């Protein structure tokens, strides 16, 4: 069974075997988790473009980077975005299990740039749990907000 922890830290400083980038479909560097991943593992972005609701893995810069593209909730209906967000996390879980990845640092997809201005911490976290429950990986969830950290810890504890 997987284990879940939360850290309030820059995800570029993670101590796991792999890191999930909250990516865009075009594989461009812009504000958010992506900028931190690009600074620490710059060559991880080569050929990283992948459609919304999918993930694409690369080994670069001594790191396994998994580019996962959550939906932009400004560009889909709520129900369409919920389906696509579930799909992005399942694509992450499939890459973790098929590549024997033992531990992974994960940000909450679609909770920042792609949130459509809504609080989606619980929506994103519930899809993260449902998908990564299919793996045996140690999962470390990364956030920057003290209230998010507590919410996430509370949700981990309830389990
Ligand atoms: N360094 C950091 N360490 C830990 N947590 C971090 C972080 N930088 C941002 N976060 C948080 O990670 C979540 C995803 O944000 P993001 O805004 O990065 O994630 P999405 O909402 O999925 O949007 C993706 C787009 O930003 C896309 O264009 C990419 O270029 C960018 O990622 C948000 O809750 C952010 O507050």
């Amino acid at each position: 069974a997987p284990s879940y922890r939360v850290r309030r830290a820059d995800i570029s400083g993670h101590g796991e075997e792999a890191v999930v980038n909250a990516a865009n479909a075009k594989g461009t560097v812009s504000d958010g988790v992506c900028r931190a991943v690009a600074k620490k593992w710059p060559s991880s972005f080569k050929g990283a473009a992948t459609p919304v609701g999918t993930a694409k893995m690369i080994r670069a810069d001594g790191m396994t980077v998994i580019h996962a593209v959550g939906p932009n909730f400004s560009t889909v209906t709520e129900a369409e975005g919920d389906r696509e967000l579930a799909a992005a996390y399942r694509a992450v879980a499939s890459i973790i299990s098929t590549n024997n990845i033992k531990s992974v640092a994960v940000p909450l997809l679609s909770t920042g740039t792609f949130s459509g201005g809504k609080d989606r911490v619980m929506q994103s976290l519930n899809h993260l749990f449902t998908a990564l429950d299919a793996t045996d990986a140690d999962v470390v969830i990364y956030c920057r907000d003290k209230n998010w950290e507590k919410k996430i810890q509370e949700a981990i504890d309830r389990r």
